C-alpha cells in the first residue's frame, strides 16, 4: 500500500520494543478500565462519580472548532525557503538578507470555496499561502494560484463569498447567484477567464503556480522603496486534469491533494517551488497605463521581467493535521522589515480581515499555537492577560509604556516608509474602470484555438443553469471582451437550451 | 426550472410591487454606499473611520460555527403530529393525550460520519431526529434509520466515531481504523449487516424508516410503567439506490437528499411516516432471552407486535437553513411526563453528552434560540445571567429556591418512576454477550440469495482495502455468525487480493 | 425601607392573588421536586438520569460573561431626550428634526478603573453612556463627568489603563505605576487636576456633568459641516463628597450610586441633564490657538458659548441587571445621519475598539440582544449566520450585492462629509504639545484658595507612596503648570516624608 | 517599602547591566514607534495599515475571562507537601507512599460570595483549595477554613449562592434573600453559628484552618475500604480581627490577604499547615448516630481522633498572578488511586460542576494551561482536537480504543472500589433530618459567655435589615438550637428596631 495508507502500521513499527503507555485521564490519574461504565449492577442506570466517562465525552463533545468562512478544505506541510540571489537592493529584509540562508516555512494549500469535507478536484482558485519564520517575526504570503483576483474593492468581498457558497434557503450551490453577481460586477472577467481555462483544475498542489497576486512595497537599507509582486512558479511543471477525470476522482477519491501530497513528501519526492519578483518604481507605477495596484491586472512580463530569488522546497508532512494544519493561521499583516503594503485597496482590506477572524476560530491568544509562534523571534511587548494563556504572561515585567523600570523599548529603524497622498478622503468608484484590455490578450495571445473552445464550453456548461437574462448579461460582458468569445459562448448556450 | 433553483425568483416575485429596503448597518444607520471604501484620494489607504466596511467583515470574519461533531451534513423540514390511536393505558403524556391532537414536530436528516460539504448518497447510517413541541415542554426522539447501533457500552462511543472518520495524520479515511474497531467489537456485526445490506443508501430521506433505537419508559396516569420502542415508517415506502447510482449522484448532486425534500415540500408532496410501538411488561423484561435494553438486539415482531399510535408529515421547509436547521438542538433529556429513561446504557451516556456539546457549539443559553425554544409551554426557574440572553432573564422574580415570595413551585405530579436494582456498583462487561444469535436469523430469514451477494461484494469491496490479520478477524466474525456468510466474503476477497 | 430594599415584597405584591407558576426545565418540561436529588436508596450515589440537577448547575456554571476591561462597576438607567431648541441649521440628525421631539434613550454610569465589586464612592473618572434610539438607528454617546482626557494619542490607551489597575505579579493597586506613567506623559496635568479637585468624588451620579469629550461633525442637509462639544450639565447641581464621608461610605454601602439612583427612579424624583453644544467653524478651528481635536483640550466659554439643544431625564430603573446593564454595549461608531467623527486620534482609535470587544464579551451578534437592539428602525443588509442568532437571519433574501432580486439598496443621501486632509501619511509627535497653559488657568481662574489647598493634599496623600524620583518628576510637571502648585505639593509631601 | 510595593524595582534591580528587549508585536515584527499612531498628516484620519496599533488594541478588547462563579476573589501561592507519619495502611496513595516524600502544591484561598474588586476583610466562608502535582496525576484537595457547609443536597447550592449574592433587578446585597433562604433552610444552622463567631473574619489566610469537609474513602493495597476526613491546621494558630478592625481594613487595604501572604512569602516567613485526617470504618459508618455522609455534621474528636500525615508549606508567591492564580482550576473529581468518593451527594455534585465550569470559563482545553497541567505525569488517552490545543496532540497515535496498534491500554490496579447499595432509585428527603444536636454542642461546649454574647450581637447585627417574619422564622430557629440563643438575638433584635 501507498505510505498514506500505512501511517498506523508505521507507527507502531517506530513504537516496536516498548510496553503501550498507561491510558490516564486529562489530569493524568490512571483510568482501571475504559470499556464499561459504572452502573448499579449489570442492569442498572449509569452513576455519576464515572469520571472517567465524563471526562471522555466531554472533551469528545468540544472536538469542532468552526471551519475558515473560505479556504476551508486545506493540505498542509513543511520545508525551508532558499536565497539563491542578492535582492538586498530592494529589501532589507532578514529573509533576504546573504545567499544560501535556509528560513523554514509552513505551507497551506486549499480551495476557497468547499467546505471542510468537499471534493478536492473541482474548478475553483487554489489557496497557497506560505508562512516564513523569519528572524524578524513571521512573514505570511497569503497567496492564490492565479495572479489576479475577481474584485478589485473588498467591501465585494463578503457579497463575492455568499454568491460561491450555498443558497441561505435551499442551502445547495446557486448558478444564478454566481452568475449574477459575476454578469454584474465584469471586472471578475480576467480571473474568470483564468478559472474556466485548463489551469481552473490543476493535478494536485505540486502542479500549479503561486502568486502573491497584490504590489507590495520593497525599503532598502537605504531608505529608498519600490513596488513588488511575488511569483513562486512550480519546478515540477503545470498538470491539470480534464473535466472527466476530475468528475471521477471527485467521487474515488474526494481527498486527491491530501493524498497526492503525503504520497510525494513520504516517498522523498520534495515538491519545489521557484521564488521570482517583479520590480516597479515609483515614476513606473505613476507612468503605468492601468492602475498598478488594481488586483485584476497583472504586470506584462516583456515590460517588468522576473528576477530569481531562491527557491521554496516542501520537505515534510504534518505529525497531526488538527495541530498543524487545522490550527494554522496566516495574516497578511505579518510583514518583517523591509516588506510593506501598497495603496491596493484588496490588501488594505486583508490587514484587518485575518487577525480578527482569527481571534474568533482559534482565539484571543492564537499566536501561542506552535505553528502560529515566531518560534525564530523573541517577542516582548505590554500585551497581557486573554482566554487560553500557555506562557508566563511575560512574568512581572511592567505592563505599561512608557515606564521607569528597563521594560522593552521601540527600535526606531523599523519605522515605516512615509509617503504624500494627494485628492480628498471619500469613496472613489472603481467599478467603470479598464476591464476587458489584458482579458482580450490572455485571450488571443495565450490560448490557442482548442484551449478557447475548451474554455468556452466550460463556461457554458456552468453558466446554461443560469436564468435567460443573467446568460444575456454575461454573454454581453464576453463579447465585450471579443466577439468570438461571447459568440461561442453563446451558441454553445444555445445548444444547451 | 425545480422549485430549489428559482428560490431568489420565487423571493423576488412575493416582494414585487415594493421598493427595496434601505441598507442599513448593523446597529440601524443608513449605508451611503457599500460598493466602495474610503481612500485618501483615488489610489490612497483605507481609513478606520470606514465604520460600514469594518461592520460587515467583522460579521463576516464571525459566520461560522462549529459543525456537529457527528451528524454535521443535514437536512431539516417541519409538519406535525397527528395521534389516530389511544394508547392513554401505556402513558400520560399530553402528545398522546386525545385522538385528532396535532403536535408540530421539526425533523432533521443526516449522515453520521460525513463533514458539512460531503456527499448524501453514501453508505452510512443515517439520522432521523424528531422534535416534538409538546405543551409540557419539548419532546425530542433523536433516532436513526436503524432499530439498532453498532456498540452498546457509551465509553466506546468517541472510540467508534474516530475510526468511522479520517486519519489524525495523514487526515484521509481510513478502513484498517473502521474494520480494526469493528473486527475487535463483534457486538457491530448486526448493525454492519444492515449497513452493508441495500438500506445502507436509502434514496433520499422520504423511503428510509426511523426507529428510536433505545428501549424507553411509559407510565400512565395511575403509575404503571411498561417498556417501549419507537417505530416510524416510511408511507412513501422503502427505496434504494445502487452503488453505481449512489456513485454517480456523488459527483452529479452531493446535496441529493437537500433536493430531493425541498422539492416534494415544495411541490406539495409531503412525505409522511406511521408512528408505531412495541410495549413490553417488567416481569416480559425479567424474562427476555437477551438484555432487552441491550441496543445491538431488536424485540422480534411475533413476540412484540407493532401498535399504531399516530402519523408524523412534514409539510414545511425551511425559510433560512443556518437559523432552522444549523443550530436546531435536539437532547435526548427533553423527554416530557409520560415518558422516561430505560437503564439502557447507551441511553444513559446520549442524557449527559447532547446539552453538553449544545453549550459549546451553539452557546449556554442556545435554548433561546427560536427552533429550540419550548414555544407551547411557559418556562419558569431559576436559571438566570450567562452569555447571549435575549428573554427579560426572568425579570425582578426571586432567584434562589425555597423562598416567601410566591416565585415558581416544582410539582409534585412530575416525580419519576422509581424502581429498586440489585447488583453492586461497578463496571459490568458486557462484550461477551451474544453477538450472532438475530444476525443468523436476519441473514437467513430476512435476506434473499441475490440480497445476501449483494451484502457479501458490498462488505468484501470495502474490507479489502484492510490488512490481511483485520480481513482474518472481520471474516472470523462473519463465520461464527454464518459460514456461507464468512466465506462468501473470503472468496470474494481472495478475488480482490 | 427604602424601594431598593422592598424589591422582594414589591414583587409578591404585583403578583398577589394568582399561583405561583410551574417549576420547569430549560426545554419546558415541569419538574416533580427540586429539593433532593435521585440517589441509589437514601445513603447512595447521585444518578445520571438526574437530568433536572444537571441542567440547572450546567447553566449555573456558564452564569458569568467578562466584565468591561474599563467601567466594568457601573449602574443602568432608561428614560428619553425631548428636543427644545432648533438646531437644524448645524445637524441633519432625525434625533434633532423638530422640537418636542421625544427619543428613548439608555444610559449607564461607571468607574472606569474599578472592578465589578469595587466600591462606588472612589477617586476616578466617572463613566456617563447615553444610547439614542433613533428613527436612523442607535446613536451612542459614551462621554464622561470631564470635558478632557489623560492622553491624546489612543495607542497609549492600554498603557495608561494597566497603570491605573493592579501590578501584575501581586495583584494590587501600584501608586508606583500610576505616578510614573503620569510623570512621563505630562499632556495629563489638565485631567490629572480635574481628577484630585473636589469633582473627583462626586456624590452619586445625579450631581455630576456629563460631556462627549471629542470634538464631533455636524453636517446639516445643505451638507455644511462645522464641529461641536457636547455637554449635557446636571439640573439637580454639582454635590461632591469629602475625602472622610467618601472613606466611611466605601464600607458602609459600596453600592452607593446603584441605591441612589434606583431610590431617586423609584421614589419619582427622576434626575434630568440639559443638553449643550459649542460649535465651532472650520476657519476657527484653523485660527484656533490649540490643536481644536486636542482631547487634553477645552473650547473656553467666551469664544465658544453653550448652546442648549434639549433635556435628559431618566424615569425608568431596570427591570433585570444582567439583561438591561451588563449587557448593553455603546459604540461611538453608532453616529446617525448628521454626525460624524472629527480628525481627532482618540476617537479615530474608539471607532475600532468597541465593536471589537463587544464581540468578545458579548458575542458576534450582540446587536440582536434586546438593549443593543435599533427597534425604532429596521435593519436589513447582507450580514448573515454567526454564533447565537435570534432572527429569522433575514429569510431567504439574497445575501450578495449588487444583485437582481431587489435586495436592500443603498442610500445615496447617507453618504459621508468629503474633506482635503495635508500632509504625509505617517506617526506625528503629540507629546511636546501645550501641557500647561489651560491646566495653570484652571488653577488660577477657577479654583479659590481652599479648593486649590485641597486639591493639593488630595494629589499629595496619593503621590507620597511612590519612590522619591516619581515624586520629582511628578512635582516638576506641577511646578512648569505653576510655581505655587509644585511648591505646596512639594511642602505637603515633605511633611508627609 | 514592603516586599509587594518594590515589585517593579526589584524587577528592574535583577535585570540590570543589559539592554531593554525589543519591542515586537504578537507575531514577533519589530515595532518602530508605539506612542503615535498614522495619520494623514498632523491632524489627519487614523489609517487601517496601523498594524501595531489594531493588534494592541484588539488583545486589550479581549484581556478579560468570565470570573469563577463563586471564590472570584482569591490569593495564590506554591509550596510543597511533605509526609511526616506512615498512613500506607489507610491509603495505597503515591503522594502518601513513604516518610519524607516532598510533593508540589499550588494553594488558593478566597472569599465565597465577593466578586472580582470587593473587599478581603468580611464576614464569609475562606476557600482553601489544594491541588497535589502527583505521580498519579493532580491530587485537587477543594476545601473551606469550616469543616461544614450550609446544606446538604447538591440542587440547593445554585439557590443558595443567588441569595448570597446580589438582588437581579437592584444588583445590591439583600439581607432579605439571605435571611429568607436560612430561615427556610435550618440544617444551615451550624455553619451559620461558625460564620457569625468570631472566626467568620479571619486574620488573613495564614491564621485560619483548612478542611475538605467531605468524607472521602481510602483504599489500601491490599483493596480494604476505609472513610476519612481532612484536616489542615493552622501552624502560625487562629487569628481573627474585630468587627471594627475589619470595617476599618475594607476601606484601607481591600486586598489585605493578597498583601499579607505575598509580604509573608517574600520575607521568609513561610506559613505552613499540619495535615490530619479521621478515620471511620464502615460498621462504625453503620452505627454511627448521624448520617456520616451529611456535610452539616462533623466526626467527634474523642470518637475519632486526629491522625497525623504530614505539613504543607507555601514558600513561593505567583510570577504572574493572571496565569497562576487567576487560570489555576481545582477539580474534586482529580484524584489518583487510593482515594474515591463517598455517597456524600454534596460530593457527587461537585464531581460534575466543577469540569463544566472550566470548559466554560477557562476553555475545552484548561488542562493544557501550564498551573493546571500534571507536569509529573505522563498523560496519554483517545482525547483529541479542541479549541486552543497548545500540545502535539498526541501527534500520530491511533485516537480508538481497542485497537491493534500498541496505543495507551487501561491499568487493572487503577480500578474503583466495589460497593452493594440498598433501596429504590427515588429522591430520598433530608431537610428534615438533625439540624440543632452538634449547633447546641458547639453553642454550650466550645464557645464560652463573652464569645456568646459577640456570636449573638453578630447575628442581630446582619438579621436586623430583613423582614419582621423572617426574623421571627429565624429566631425559631435558633430558639430550637438553645433558648438562650434564640432569646439573645430576639433581645438585640428588639433594640435595634
Ligand atoms: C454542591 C456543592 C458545590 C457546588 C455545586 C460548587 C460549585 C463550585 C463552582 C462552580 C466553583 C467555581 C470554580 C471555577 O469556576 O473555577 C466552585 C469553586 C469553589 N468551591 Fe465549590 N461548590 C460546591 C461546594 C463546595 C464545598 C463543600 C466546598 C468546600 C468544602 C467548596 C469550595 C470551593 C472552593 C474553595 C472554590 C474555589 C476554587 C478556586 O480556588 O479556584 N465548594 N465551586
Amino acid at each position: 500500500r501507498d505510505p498514506a495508507s500505512d501511517q498506523m502500521q508505521h507507527w507502531k513499527e517506530q513504537r516496536a520494543a516498548q510496553k503501550a503507555d498507561v491510558l490516564t485521564t486529562g489530569a493524568g490519574n490512571p483510568v482501571g478500565d475504559k470499556l464499561n461504565v459504572i452502573t448499579v449492577g449489570p442492569r442498572g442506570p449509569l452513576l455519576v462519580q464515572d469520571v472517567v466517562f465524563t471526562d471522555e465525552m466531554a472533551h469528545f463533545d468540544r472536538e469542532r472548532i468552526p471551519e475558515r468562512v473560505v479556504h476551508a478544505k486545506g493540505a498542509g506541510a513543511f520545508g525551508y525557503f532558499e536565497v539563491t540571489h542578492d535582492i538586498t537592493k530592494y529589501s532589507k529584509a532578514k529573509v533576504f538578507e546573504h545567499i544560501g540562508k535556509k528560513t523554514p516555512i509552513a505551507v497551506r494549500f486549499s480551495t476557497v470555496a468547499g467546505e471542510s469535507g468537499s471534493a478536492d478536484t473541482v474548478r475553483d482558485p487554489r489557496g497557497f499561502a506560505v508562512k516564513f519564520y523569519t528572524e524578524d517575526g513571521n512573514w505570511d504570503l497569503v497567496g492564490n494560484n492565479t495572479p489576479i483576483f475577481f474584485i478589485r474593492d473588498p467591501i465585494l468581498f463578503p457579497s463575492f463569498i455568499h454568491s460561491q457558497k450555498r443558497n441561505p434557503q435551499t442551502h445547495l450551490k446557486d448558478p444564478d447567484m454566481v452568475w449574477d453577481f459575476w454578469s454584474l460586477r465584469p471586472e471578475s472577467l480576467h480571473q474568470v477567464s483564468f478559472l474556466f481555462s485548463d489551469r481552473g483544475i490543476p493535478d494536485g498542489h505540486r502542479h500549479m503556480n503561486g502568486y502573491g497576486s497584490h504590489t507590495f512595497k520593497l525599503v532598502n537599507a537605504n531608505g529608498e522603496a519600490v513596488y513588488c509582486k511575488f511569483h513562486y512558479k512550480t519546478d515540477q511543471g503545470i498538470k491539470n486534469l480534464s473535466v472527466e477525470d476530475a468528475a471521477r476522482l471527485s467521487q474515488e477519491d474526494p481527498d486527491y491533494g491530501i493524498r497526492d501530497l503525503f504520497n510525494a513528501i513520504a516517498t522523498g519526492k520534495y515538491p519545489s517551488w521557484t521564488f521570482y519578483i517583479q520590480v516597479m518604481t515609483f515614476n513606473q507605477a505613476e507612468t503605468f497605463p492601468f492602475n498598478p495596484f488594481d488586483l485584476t491586472k497583472v504586470w506584462p512580463h516583456k515590460d517588468y521581467p522576473l528576477i530569481p530569488v531562491g527557491k521554496l522546497v516542501l520537505n515534510r508532512n504534518p505529525v497531526n493535521y488538527f495541530a498543524e494544519v487545522e490550527q494554522i493561521a496566516f495574516d497578511p499583516s505579518n510583514m518583517p522589515p523591509g516588506i510593506e503594503a501598497s495603496p491596493d485597496k484588496m490588501l488594505q482590506g486583508r490587514l484587518f480581515a485575518y487577525p480578527d477572524t482569527h481571534r474568533h476560530r482559534l482565539g484571543p491568544n492564537y499566536l501561542h499555537i506552535p505553528v502560529n509562534c515566531p518560534y525564530r523571534a523573541r517577542v516582548a511587548n505590554y500585551q497581557r492577560d486573554g482566554p487560553m494563556c500557555m506562557q508566563d504572561n511575560q512574568g512581572g515585567a511592567p505592563n505599561y509604556y512608557p515606564n521607569s523600570f528597563g521594560a522593552p523599548e521601540q527600535q526606531p529603524s523599523a519605522l515605516e516608509h512615509s509617503i504624500q497622498y494627494s485628492g480628498e478622503v471619500r469613496r472613489f468608484n472603481t467599478a467603470n474602470d479598464d476591464n476587458v484590455t489584458q482579458v482580450r490578450a490572455f485571450y488571443v495571445n495565450v490560448l490557442n484555438e482548442e484551449q478557447r473552445k475548451r474554455l468556452c464550453e466550460n463556461i457554458a456548461g456552468h453558466l446554461k443553469d443560469a436564468q435567460i437574462f443573467i446568460q444575456k448579461k454575461a454573454v454581453k460582458n464576453f463579447t465585450e471582451v471579443h466577439p468570438d468569445y461571447g459568440s461561442h459562448i453563446q451558441a454553445l448556450l444555445d445548444k444547451y437550451n
